[PDB]
């Protein structure tokens, strides 16, 4: 007899900032921190198992590969080692990927210059 007092939809980062403001966000980041990759990380709109992350905008060291990134996110989310978790960039899963993040950044960053990612407890939808 719990009643779901559902609040608003969470707005995405794209929905909360204009194109112009994001670009200039990236411009500033990149002169101020040339070794760090700017990355938006968000939880999947229908996610039923995984917790919400504290923050959304991230700087990621250029030297980190995708598969160490994944563990950092699970560590920051405080997950069981056994929990199911997937990180997606432009529809593709990162399980299969041990390439450096500077490399992923240049192939998959959005036109505004942020690299976008969504995490979920499912790999397809």
């Amino acid at each position: 007899e719990f009643v779901e007092i559902g609040g608003p939809s969470e707005k995405t980062f794209k929905q909360r900032r204009t194109f112009e403001q994001r670009v200039e966000d990236v411009r500033l980041i990149r002169e101020q921190h040339p070794t760090k990759i700017p990355v938006i990380i968000e939880r999947y709109k229908g996610e039923k198992q995984l917790p919400v992350l504290d923050k959304t905008k991230f700087l990621v060291p250029d030297h980190v590969n995708m598969s160490e990134l994944i563990k950092i996110i699970r560590r920051r989310l405080q997950l069981n080692a056994n929990q199911a978790f997937f990180l997606l960039v432009n529809g593709h899963s990162m399980v299969s990927v041990s390439t450096p993040i500077s490399e992923v950044y240049e192939s998959e960053k959005d036109e505004d210059g942020f690299l976008y990612m969504v995490y979920a407890s499912q790999e397809t939808f």
